[PDB]
């Protein structure tokens, strides 16, 4: 389950973790409707979209 990272991603917060294209990502899981991802990378763990992610 490594993901990488579509487009930077800016935290709104609310449990939301920055993102840069090109990085790495763990997910864990998916939120109620699967539009958002939790998601840990080497700066953290958090919410990302689902849309901003794909596997590597």
């Amino acid at each position: 389950n490594l993901f990488v990272a579509l487009y930077d991603f800016v935290a709104s917060g609310d449990n939301t973790l920055s993102i840069t294209k090109g990085e790495k990502l763990r997910v864990l899981g998916y939120n109620h409707n699967g539009e958002w991802c939790e998601a840990q990378t080497k700066n953290g763990q958090g919410w990302v979209p689902s849309t901003y992610i794909t596997p590597v």
